[PDB]
């Protein structure tokens, strides 16, 4: 029963079988049983801090064509747009203002930026003493360097899904091959790395996820972003169904158990298919949360997946998560 595999994740007896019947089980007692045991696994490692990691998605213009994402290159309807050096630089500013000690400069691979327009950025940021965190896709390790260089600290790229196969489907322009590559040429570079995957997606079976759990496993990530599979109504996959809540919680609640020293966010995508969410991940092995610093206009037209916090004025959202984290009597 439940019990057998919960006292295996206990001693850390992680195989291929444990993780599938992990997965696989959809009784209310294990379920609630394995979050418990994350939330805990959560507790004893990386304490209570729920840390704060300001975000501002700074383009949407993006040159790769991605089945399941909006900003792909195909999708004609949606309002393309480009934040200014000095737009970009006093807006985390203003993030800093407000108590974030990370900026998370994300976007899609936008060539027009790279690769000295985000030097230049990231040493104007660098300037205030916080950490900065790059979120811009695959480039030559050229420009990993000079982003180092610059005074990057942190890396994030998704792995997306370990299936070679479903990868390259997927994600035409590239493979799951040259998005290993980068991620071990970050690590190699002196990055801190976050990968992880989406779940839910079109053709992925419960293998996968246990694919993504060894994946992660094995390579150790300082970082771990695990959101559902959202439709975009402008994309090749626009009448795909939607990730499921309680599946992408497990794989949540297994990374933490998995990997009990990593950053796990409580990504935006978990808050949107259903309200609340994020405050539940937070509470099964999430220790992270990534408010939205983009400004409006720009801020709507950052679809990933359609989506929270989109009304609420710009500042605003910071307050909100402070609120929250204390809520569920945790720390900023
Ligand atoms: C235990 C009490 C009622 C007992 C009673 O009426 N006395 C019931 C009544 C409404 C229940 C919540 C909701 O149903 C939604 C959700 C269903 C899940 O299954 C379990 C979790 C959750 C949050 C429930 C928690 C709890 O279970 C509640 C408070
Ligand atoms: C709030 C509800 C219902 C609580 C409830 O209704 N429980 C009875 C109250 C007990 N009292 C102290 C009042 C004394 C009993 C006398 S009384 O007769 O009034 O029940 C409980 C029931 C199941 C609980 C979730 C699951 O675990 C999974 C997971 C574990 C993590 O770790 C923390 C997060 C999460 C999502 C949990 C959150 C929360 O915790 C839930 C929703
Ligand atoms: C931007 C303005 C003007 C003054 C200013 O520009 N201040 C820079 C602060 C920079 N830091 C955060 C690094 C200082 C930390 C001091 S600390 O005591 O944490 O060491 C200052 C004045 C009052 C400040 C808010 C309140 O206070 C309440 C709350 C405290 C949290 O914490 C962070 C969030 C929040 C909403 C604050 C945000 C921001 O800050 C405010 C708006
Ligand atoms: C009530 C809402 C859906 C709203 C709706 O559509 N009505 C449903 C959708 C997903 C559900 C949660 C997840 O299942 C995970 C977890 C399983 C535990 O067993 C009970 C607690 C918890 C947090 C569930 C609570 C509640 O049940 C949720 C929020
Ligand atoms: C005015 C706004 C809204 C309220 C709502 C939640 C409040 C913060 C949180 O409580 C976290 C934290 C607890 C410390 O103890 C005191 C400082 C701090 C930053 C609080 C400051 C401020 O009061 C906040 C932002
Ligand atoms: N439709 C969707 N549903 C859920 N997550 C999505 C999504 N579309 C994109 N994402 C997630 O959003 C993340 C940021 S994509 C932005 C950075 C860069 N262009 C890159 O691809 O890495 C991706 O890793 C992906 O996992
Ligand atoms: S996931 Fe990233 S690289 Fe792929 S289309 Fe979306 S923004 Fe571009
Ligand atoms: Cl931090
Ligand atoms: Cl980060
Ligand atoms: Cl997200």
């Amino acid at each position: 029963t439940g019990r057998e595999i919960l006292e295996k994740l206990e001693r850390r007896e992680f195989t291929r079988e444990v993780l599938k019947e992990a997965l696989s089980i959809n009784d209310r007692g294990f379920n609630e049983a394995l979050f418990k045991l994350a939330d805990e696994i959560r507790r004893k490692y990386v304490g209570d801090e729920v840390h704060i990691r300001a975000i501002i998605e700074f383009s949407n213009v993006c040159r790769k064509n991605c089945l399941y994402c909006g900003l792909r290159r195909d999708n004609k309807n949606l309002k393309r747009y480009r934040m200014t050096p000095e737009e970009i630089v006093e807006r985390a500013r203003l993030a800093v203002q407000f108590g974030a000690k990370t900026i998370v400069l994300q976007s899609g691979e936008d060539p027009y930026y790279m690769p000295d327009v985000i030097s230049d950025i990231v040493k104007e940021i660098k300037k205030m003493g916080v950490a900065v965190t790059l979120s811009l896709g695959e480039w030559p390790r050229e420009y990993y360097e000079k982003w180092k260089e610059a005074g990057a600290d942190r890396y994030l790229l998704r792995h997306e899904t370990a299936n070679p196969v479903l990868h390259r489907k997927l994600r035409p322009d590239t493979s799951f091959e040259n998005r290993l590559n980068c991620l071990l040429t970050l690590k190699e570079l002196g990055y801190e790395t976050g990968a992880g995957s989406m779940v839910g997606l079109p053709g992925q079976t419960i293998d996968d996820l246990v694919d993504d759990l060894l994946f992660l496993k094995e390579h150790d990530f300082d970082m771990v972003g695990i959101g559902p599979f959202i439709p975009h109504p402008d994309t090749p996959l626009a009448n795909e169904k939607k990730g499921d809540f309680t599946l992408t919680l497990k794989m949540v609640a297994l990374t933490r158990i998995l990997l009990p020293d990593s950053n796990i966010p409580a990504t935006t995508a978990m808050g949107t298919i259903v309200p609340g969410g994020r405050e539940i991940t937070l509470r099964c092995g999430a220790n992270v949360i990534m408010p939205n610093w983009t400004p409006s206009p720009y801020r709507q037209l950052y679809q990933l997946y359609p989506g929270i916090c989109v009304f609420e004025k710009d500042t605003a959202c910071i307050p909100c998560v402070m609120k929250m984290i204390e809520l569920l009597g945790r720390k900023p």
